[PDB]
């Protein structure tokens, strides 16, 4: 699965409120510039209505037959390019939620969704952003692992 055209919109549903506005706004625009730094796509928010990808914070049975689960475990899930709930990415509101080394980074955690929203499954590489468990690394100049750019760099050549 893959996009077939370069600009996907994005809309952020609702907000986490454990994090200001203007810092879930920015986490979610860096994670998608981190895949956008290395590839053709070209990600534009809207404040209403249908975007390509929607975002949002939700918990337990939220709607898609793939449940929450409270504090821990599953973070966030999200889907696979393709028309409707395609491409959606979906957080867990009941994680604690951050812009720390603290359990759960927002920027860190939307980055590897968003890397599901444009085709990638996981990796088996333990230093990768698409590697099934969470890791917590400095985000100040965070960019994609290596092995991450390959992966979109195979799907969007
Ligand atoms: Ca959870
Ligand atoms: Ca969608
Ligand atoms: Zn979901
Ligand atoms: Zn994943």
């Amino acid at each position: 699965p893959k996009w077939e055209r370069t600009n996907l919109t994005y809309r952020i549903r609702n907000y986490t409120p454990q994090l200001s506005e203007a810092e879930v706004e920015r986490a979610i625009k860096d994670a998608f510039e981190l895949w956008s730094v290395a590839s053709p796509l070209i990600f534009t928010r809207i404040s209403q209505g249908e975007a390509d990808i929607n975002i949002a914070f939700y918990q337990r049975d939220h709607g898609d037959n793939s449940p929450f689960d409270g504090p821990n475990g599953i973070l966030a899930h999200a889907f696979q390019p393709g028309q409707g709930i395609g491409g959606d990415a979906h957080f867990d509101a009941e994680e604690t939620w951050t812009n720390t080394s603290a359990n759960y980074n927002l920027f860190l955690v939307a980055a590897h969704e968003f890397g599901h929203s444009l085709g990638l499954a996981h990796s088996s590489d333990p230093g990768a952003l698409m590697y099934p468990n969470y890791a917590f690394r400095e985000t100040s100049n965070y960019s994609l692992p290596q092995d991450d750019i390959d992966g979109i760099q195979a799907i969007y050549g």
